[PDB]
């Protein structure tokens, strides 16, 4: 089941104002769009002009969105009766998704960031047991989502945490120190701290089944079928304007326990620098064969790591700064109704690319 990635867009959707993040929903064919209004709206992104459903709760800015997104078939299922929401209101709202579309209810805030949290994720690994969340205060927290506590503070960075991504076991955090880590949910200690970006990091994703990516970079450089198959990968994107791959077992940062541990505390271990277009990078996708990916240069880049060649531009998506996209995630029975896109701008529209 390959995918056709391009066209014009045979959607445009009016916003009130600066589109913060773009979201497909998981089940139903629905999609969700957050913004600076400070507020969460509803389309449908099959039929156009759907005015599905507005959601209004938060003072300030609303700047990221999850529950969307599930690790499997029975937790989606259940996972896409909740939204959870960030802002600059300091808030994390949480949402009662309806069989009608719509959110009907706020059923939970959570207090307890200083400033702006530019992030917010839910725990699909754990049945939406819990929210993670980022902030300009230099924290990542983590809070129950059925009694609403704050239960770990991460301390990590020394500048604003900008984005976070979760893969079960294991947080993935991007920031204004130029910096990725890599903490540990369940101790808290820090397996990786990736480097070597030379500009703000605005962006994460994790890799999915496509553990195939090592045809085109062999890490470590011997003996690869002993550790090959156990490596964990990510992507940051950046004010660089570039892009770069991680695996993290080799790009772990060592704290220096005796002193050197080999290429610990070294270069990171990067696998690849994505080098292209002419502005902020604000995504960063996963599709399989191909990354797709949007920055502050009006437009979204099909890239194809095959090669490292980036084999498609559509530099025409905007008329200002692109923010967020989001891909729909194939599955059996869904193959050719998962074929959209979704973009979102400074423009203030939502766009639908299939």
């Amino acid at each position: 089941l390959k995918w056709i990635p391009r066209n014009l867009p045979s959607c445009l959707i009016n916003v009130e104002s600066s589109v913060t993040s773009v979201k497909l929903h998981p089940n139903l064919p629905i999609v969700f769009v957050a913004t600076d209004h400070g507020k969460l709206y509803a389309f449908d992104l099959f039929n156009y002009t759907i005015p599905l459903a507005s959601l209004q709760s938060h003072t300030k800015a609303i700047t990221s969105m999850d529950v969307l997104f599930t690790n499997y078939t029975n937790s989606s299922k259940k996972n896409y009766l909740v939204i959870v929401t960030a802002s600059k209101d300091l808030q994390i709202h949480v949402f009662k998704w309806v069989s009608e579309e719509c959110k009907f209810q706020q059923i939970r805030s959570l207090l307890g960031h200083e400033h702006i949290v530019s992030a917010v994720k839910i725990w699909q690994k754990n049945n939406d047991v819990h929210i993670a969340s980022c902030s300009r205060d230099q924290t990542v927290k983590i809070w129950d989502f059925h009694n609403g506590w704050s239960l770990k503070t991460f301390q990590p960075h020394s500048q604003w945490v900008r984005s976070i991504d979760v893969l079960g076991d294991y947080i993935i955090s991007g920031s204004h120190d130029t910096t990725l880590r890599l903490t540990h949910w369940p101790s808290g200690n820090g397996l990786s701290v990736g480097t070597g970006h030379e500009f703000p990091i605005e962006k994460v994703k994790f890799i999915h089944f496509i553990e195939d990516s090592p045809e085109i970079r062999f890490r470590t450089p011997s003996t690869d079928r002993y550790k090959n198959w156990g490596m964990q990968y990510c992507v940051s994107a950046s004010r660089d304007r570039t892009i770069k791959i991680w695996e993290i077992p080799l790009p772990t940062l060592m704290a220096h326990r005796a002193p050197i541990p080999n290429p610990t505390d070294s270069n990171f271990r990067c696998v690849l620098t994505l080098k292209g277009h002419l502005s902020w990078v604000r995504d960063i996708s996963i599709r399989g064969q191909y990354l797709f990916s949007c920055a502050d240069d009006k437009s979204v880049r099909c890239w194809d790591l095959n090669t490292g060649q980036c084999l498609h531009v559509w530099e025409k998506l905007h008329t200002g700064f692109v923010n967020c996209l989001d891909l729909d995630v194939d599955f059996d029975s869904n193959v050719t109704p998962r074929q959209m896109m979704v973009t979102g701008g400074l423009d203030c529209k939502s766009n639908v690319f299939m």
